[PDB]
């Protein structure tokens, strides 16, 4: 019973949203509208169809993590007895940066295909907004008093928007740079600053690492004791210790104070202990907030909170009934597959009658470190809190072909937290080469409800990395009432 | 009541031995005996203590597939932008044997460490051979009239003395090479040829490849239609091209009728089809056999049968109730934690109390070939005989880098095959880097009996080659009462 123009209007051509909009319009047969600023990637607005993980998130990023591991492995590579010339090799970024516009571009116009090809499924370029609850209106910028493009006529609104990277907000905040202009720099920086200790900070660290043009150096500069927040803490110890034998300088408890410009156009930047220091370029990875502060939200009587987060129930609703939203704007875990999934459940809620709420606890993670990291599930640290007896098994081995390559800093670590009562694996924590790969089969087993007894029942494959899950059968130590004890009572 | 010398010989230093020896003598108190021909690895024995798994098998084995991937990822570097001197790039194959020799010949010592430290388990350098069921005897040589070292009264015997290179038998055997004395060649051959299609052929094929010397190229030659018989049948064939692809030049309805000598000391090579062909060396990896074949076996009236195996009971035990056997020498699954499990529970059984047989149903495997290969469980041929209706899920995608990188043939590939009836995964099939690491977790969830259900409800990691194995809903095609069917009834 055709009343409105549109059955659902999404804001954001996101992750999130692009999975919500083609199921809507292909396997519901919905007439769908999909709202994003422009239609290929790079600045000023450096999101675009596709999301913020296709243009300026995890694709560009690991293509650019490849990159730097090529340093490594032509390091790696003479122990095997690869002669070659050690003099010319320095990395052309240039050449990288061609070839990752060459991919995000050929994946922007992928997606103009999917929309002209896919019926009832349409595509508004500009700035969404609510008027009411029925009502979104497409802007040329997102200065509320700019020309009006469409006026979207429509019964359901998903809000899927994402987040943005947080300033530091002190004297020279407008000088630094974020993981959106690092993409489509034009030199690879000689003396590189990353502020932040995220895994976003730690990833590009490893990258302008690898890029660093001869005689340079990357200072990561976090304002705590140790990076990686909400990792396993014998984990993050050990990524420290192998940034630093990579060449990345950590610091710790330290905060730029200031930055003022120079005369070459590089960056004085004063710190918390007093000491100034010049760097070409500087980098702010400090956290990433929801994208709710212009889309005219509080017009249309939808509930905010916290840092804009928009405020939603396990199904995706909002406190309009007609209005969901999904992805980073809400706030839960920001990472591409949970996005994909709560958009996935979002159509099958409304459209599909079939009403699903999305999975949050034991979801595999990956840093795109080097070395990287694997996670899925909790910490021991938080495992000892809402667990009576837990189990903490633990093993670190260096693969004997670092003997070889030289390579002899690269410890591939795993950690396994149980609870005690009946063995359940709570929590599992990898880093070393592979870890994002092997973590993604783990986060299946955790799923199924996998106990320690399921892990080293099970024949191994020889010579790997992983084999080393189904060999631990000792716990290294135990908490009973969340205190660490020797051996268990 | 010590009526014996020892409680347990063990034949054969091997990774099931070795296990076997080690946890009887720490772990219940036992004086054990481990018998081997040599303590460092190297012609003309090649195995020694540690076993064909450390000397002669995956170990080295590994390390030198390691080697040539720096072949394929110095080539892949280009595109990222790795300018350096592509002239000055041939491997220098002296540096990287004896890099691998440093490595054997360390765990060898490590080995020796372990039995001077370790109290009630001795080492016993010869060649072993029954008397009776409780005796065994140290010989200088495999020639039953040499001068005999040791006579070992004992209470139990364990057989582990693992297996041996077939050979092809035609005039000129004796001057092709095996996987034994490919690991100590002086030089990486110009132009070889790599008889058989197993998994050894194939790793061997892609080592020569990676480290030929300029000008050089490798022939892989197999007597039947299609490389490595009992792996799915799609896996098979991609890597068949890819191999094309790396350089590999891959024949089929192929088998040797003769070698005689060359001037310059190649190898002269008679085919099938007519074909002569001159290589500088020329490599047999056509099966293995056991090694009972010295052992006077018939002597103390333990059962063979299928090429020497030494018939066995479920929980390792030979026709005489004192005597067992693990590992190769049976002829069962022939990998190393397979032997390490059949050892560790044969001492359970015997010395421990707890009896225990091992499981050889979904054991996951892997082949170090360039691109490699992961797989559990049954192939879809011996699937669709034994279930009813079976359903195949398959998804085969190029990861983005790869279109930078150049190596656009390398297509990672993942099958899955499931009984209809319950959902329940039976097999799994990957191809393409990082796939023996990512089957090590599979292999816990198929232990675990886990159904397509279980996969696709897995929130992924993104982006991961893995990813790909929790977007896989819809059955690709069926098989019921074991015929391929486009669709169900
Ligand atoms: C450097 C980096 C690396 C990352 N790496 C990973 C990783 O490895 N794995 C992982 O899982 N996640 C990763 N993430 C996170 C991932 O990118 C996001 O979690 C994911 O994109 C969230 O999906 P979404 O649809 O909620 O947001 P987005 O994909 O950001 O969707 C928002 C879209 O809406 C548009 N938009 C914004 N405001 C408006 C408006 N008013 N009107 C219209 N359109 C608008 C934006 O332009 C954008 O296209 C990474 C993020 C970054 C920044
Ligand atoms: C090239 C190659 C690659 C391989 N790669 C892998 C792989 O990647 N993964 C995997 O799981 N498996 C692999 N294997 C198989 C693995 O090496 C064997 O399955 C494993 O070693 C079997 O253990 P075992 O104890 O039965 O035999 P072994 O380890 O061979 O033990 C036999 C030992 O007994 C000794 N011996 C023999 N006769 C006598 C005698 N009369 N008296 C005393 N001692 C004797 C031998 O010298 C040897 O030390 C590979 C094999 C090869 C050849
Ligand atoms: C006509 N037509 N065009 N397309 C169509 C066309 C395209 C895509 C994609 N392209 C990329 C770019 C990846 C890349 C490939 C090669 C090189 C670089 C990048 C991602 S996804 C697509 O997405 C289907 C899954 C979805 C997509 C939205 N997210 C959810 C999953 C559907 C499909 C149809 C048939 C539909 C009939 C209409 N009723
Ligand atoms: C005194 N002492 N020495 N050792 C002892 C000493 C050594 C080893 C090994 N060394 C390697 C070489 C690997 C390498 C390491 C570094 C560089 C290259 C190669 C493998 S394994 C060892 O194996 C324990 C598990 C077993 C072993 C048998 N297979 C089964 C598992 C026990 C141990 C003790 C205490 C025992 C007290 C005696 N009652």
């Amino acid at each position: 019973p055709m009343s409105r123009a549109y059955d659902l209007v999404v804001l954001g051509a996101g992750s999130g949203g692009l999975e919500a909009g083609w199921n809507a319009a292909v396997t519901h047969k919905k007439k769908v509208a999909v709202v994003d600023v422009q239609a290929t990637h790079g600045p000023p607005l450096f999101a675009a169809l596709g999301g913020t993980c296709v243009n300026v998130g995890c694709v560009p990023k690991k293509l650019m993590v490849t990159g730097a591991q090529y340093m490594d492995l032509i390091r790696e590579s003479g122990g095997f007895g690869w002669e070659m010339d050690r003099e010319s090799l320095c990395p052309n970024w240039k050449t990288l940066i061609a070839a990752k516009n060459k991919v995000v571009n050929s994946i922007n116009e992928s997606y103009k295909s999917m929309f002209a090809d896919t019926e009832g499924l349409s595509f508004h370029m500009g700035f969404g907004a609510l008027q009411d609850a029925h009502t979104v209106v497409v802007r040329k910028s997102e200065d509320p008093h700019s020309d009006v493009l469409e006026t979207l006529d429509t019964e359901y609104i998903l809000i899927a928007t994402g987040s943005w990277p947080t300033r530091l907000g002190v004297p020279g905040d407008e000088f630094c740079i974020t993981s959106n202009e690092a993409f489509y720099l034009e030199d690879a920086p000689k003396r590189m600053l990353c502020v932040g200790g995220g895994y976003i900070a730690v990833e590009f660290a490893g990258i302008f690492n690898g890029y660093k043009p001869c005689g340079g150096y990357v200072d990561l500069c976090y304002r705590g004791d140790l990076i990686l927040r909400g990792f396993d803490t014998e984990v993050r110890k050990s990524l420290t210790k192998q940034l630093g034998a990579n060449g990345i300088r950590v610091r710790t408890n330290l905060n730029p104070t200031k930055i003022t410009k120079n005369e070459d156009g590089s960056n004085h930047v004063h710190f918390n202990d007093g000491t100034e220091e010049d760097y070409d370029q500087v980098m702010l990875a400090i956290g990433r907030v929801p994208r709710s502060q212009a889309l005219q939200l509080d017009k249309a009587g939808v509930r905010t909170g916290k840092n804009g987060a928009v405020q939603v129930d396990a199904y995706s609703k909002t406190s309009v009934d007609n209005i969901y939203a999904i992805g980073d704007v809400t706030n839960r875990v920001m990472l591409t597959p949970v996005a994909i999934n709560e958009g996935a459940a979002f159509v099958e809620t409304v459209f599909g009658g079939k009403p699903r709420a999305t999975d949050h606890t034991k979801v595999a993670c990956a840093v795109f470190s080097i070395p990287p990291i694997g996670t899925c599930g909790m910490t021991e640290e938080e495992a000892a809190k809402n667990y009576e007896t837990v189990a903490v098994y633990a093993s670190s081995f260096t693969p004997l072909m670092h003997n070889i390559s030289g390579s002899k800093h690269k410890e591939f670590m795993i950690r396994i937290i149980t609870n005690e009562s009946n063995g359940e694996v709570l929590g599992v924590h990898m880093l070393g080469d592979s870890a994002p790969e092997i973590i993604q089969s783990v986060g299946i087993c955790m799923k199924m409800g996998a106990k320690i007894s399921d892990f080293h029942s099970t024949i191994g494959v020889h010579p790997t990395s992983a084999e080393e899950l189904c060999s631990m059968r000792t716990p290294a130590y135990f908490y009973e009432s969340g205190k660490r004890v020797e051996k268990l009572s």
